[PDB]
């Protein structure tokens, strides 16, 4: 019964051709040509980095990786707290079809070993503070030939930085504005291997390309408007942080980052950077439902606060929205296996307690926990989704893949949900 399969509407903008790398390259090149355009700001150390710096360094890393010998048969790991440098190797690798496997930087050596044993990287990009953990893992994973330090300018403890690595491999006369990213089959070439013991979630470039349609959608994303600034405290190595941030770069936004939550810094950053949109997780919503300091700050530029990654009660949401003088909360629901959010609060059409509506290109249904049948409006069952951001599979684990995704393409979330007569979805429980 089609009437009971909720479908997203048409994208405000058609899906662009090209790989995720090509699409990011093209957008960032444009922003780079406007001096002073800010890509990232570190709220802790206060430093800004422009699109020109980001673009040039990401292109130089792409070419250097290529010259070192990396191609679509290789993976890299990026292991780092949120930082100005985090996205440099991500973008560089996307530019040349090298799969990127972000590794949780609070993993211990064991979860880290499990992660990198699944992703099997040739080169590991790591922050200074993760270097020891990586050296220890490398002792067991000899495929790791090269370790590069992300947040250093010079060599660091005998290891090259991104800067000296690039200088080691760039051809003479290399021109970052003549560079052309690689073109390949975006359905078959993996962009990201994200972690779910966790599994590896393989995401073709196609999925990021669909994300980039959503990100700039005036209803399901953020309208592109000059001088937009986001405050993001969510981890970049997780799908919530990874795919919001890539979308923000596509949009030319200023992404102000924190890698440690602090109440005063967070509020003062909202005020002082005139933030339009802030990204939190539900436990930080409970935090701000307790906060009394919010009204000591001028937050009149703030348009939205976004949440995802876990259940948010409608009353905690209403309390936070009210404290921040917002009409509502911008929720998103997704899994690592769906790349990004596939239910998102439509702009101007928020409903407290809802997780939003089906995004463009997707469909969602809820099925009876007994009859496996599709249910109608206001009926609770297991949420299933189908669409072009669904993972190609768990890495080297097709049994787990088959257990999650059935023959007709439906991903069975394991979450209990219902949808209402406006086609808003409510997550209500889990199996
Ligand atoms: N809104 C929600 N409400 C209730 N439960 C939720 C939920 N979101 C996730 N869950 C639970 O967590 C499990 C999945 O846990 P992973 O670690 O695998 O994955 C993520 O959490 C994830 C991955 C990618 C993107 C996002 C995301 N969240 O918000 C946004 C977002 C918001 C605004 C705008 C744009 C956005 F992308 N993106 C979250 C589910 O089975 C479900 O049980």
């Amino acid at each position: 019964d089609a009437k009971n399969i909720k479908k997203g509407p048409a994208p405000f903008y058609p899906l662009e051709d090209g790989t995720a790398g090509e699409q990011l390259h093209k957008a960032m090149k444009r922003y780079a040509l406007v001096p002073g355009t800010i890509a990232f700001t570190d709220a802790h150390i206060e430093v800004n980095i422009t699109y020109a710096e980001y673009f040039e360094m990401s292109v130089r890393l792409a070419e250097a990786m290529k010259r070192y010998g990396l191609n679509t048969n290789h993976r890299i790991v990026v292991c780092s707290e949120n930082s100005l440098q985090f996205f440099m190797p991500v973008l560089g690798a996307l530019f040349i079809g090298v799969a990127v496997a972000p590794a949780n930087d609070i993993y211990n050596e064991r979860e880290l070993l499990n992660s990198m044993n699944i992703s099997q990287p040739t080169v590991v990009f790591v922050s200074k503070k993760g270097l020891q953990k990586i050296l220890n893992v490398q002792k067991k994973l000899p495929i790791i030939q090269k370790i590069i330090i992300m947040d250093s300018k010079t060599d660091y403890q005998g290891f090259q930085s991104m800067y000296t690595f690039v200088t080691s491999h760039l051809p003479p006369g290399f021109n970052e504005y003549d560079f052309v990213p690689e073109s390949f089959d975006r359905d078959k070439t993996i962009a990201l291997i994200m972690n779910s013991l966790p599994k590896g979630v393989a995401l073709p470039h196609r999925t990021a390309c669909v994300r980039f349609s959503h990100a700039r959608d005036p209803i399901f994303g953020n309208q592109i408007i000059p001088d937009t600034a986001i405050l993001s405290v969510v981890p970049f190595h997780h799908g919530f942080g990874m795919f919001t941030t890539l979308g923000y770069l596509i949009c030319g936004f200023r992404v102000v980052l924190m890698y440690r939550f602090e109440e005063e810094l967070f509020l003062r950053s909202l005020q002082d950077y005139k933030i339009q949109s802030a990204l939190l997780v539900p436990t930080l919503f409970s935090f701000f439902a307790k906060s009394t300091l919010i009204d000591k700050y001028d937050l009149s530029n703030l348009h939205e606060i976004a949440s995802g990654g876990a259940p948010l009660s409608k009353e905690v949401g209403e309390a936070v929205a009210k404290r921040f003088h917002l009409p509502g909360i911008r929720q998103g629901y997704g899994l690592t296996e769906t790349t990004s959010a596939i239910l998102i609060t439509p702009e101007g059409d928020d409903k407290p307690g809802a997780v939003g509506k089906v995004v463009p290109f997707f469909e969602a249904k809820v099925v009876d926990l007994d009859t496996g049948k599709t249910l109608g409006v206001n009926q609770r069952g297991e949420l299933c989704v189908r669409g072009p951001m669904i993972m190609s599979g768990y890495v080297n684990n097709p049994e787990a893949t088959n257990a999650l995704i059935d023959k007709d393409g439906w991903l069975h979330s394991g979450d209990i949900a219902y949808w209402d007569e406006d086609e808003h979805f409510f997550i209500v429980d889990r199996l």
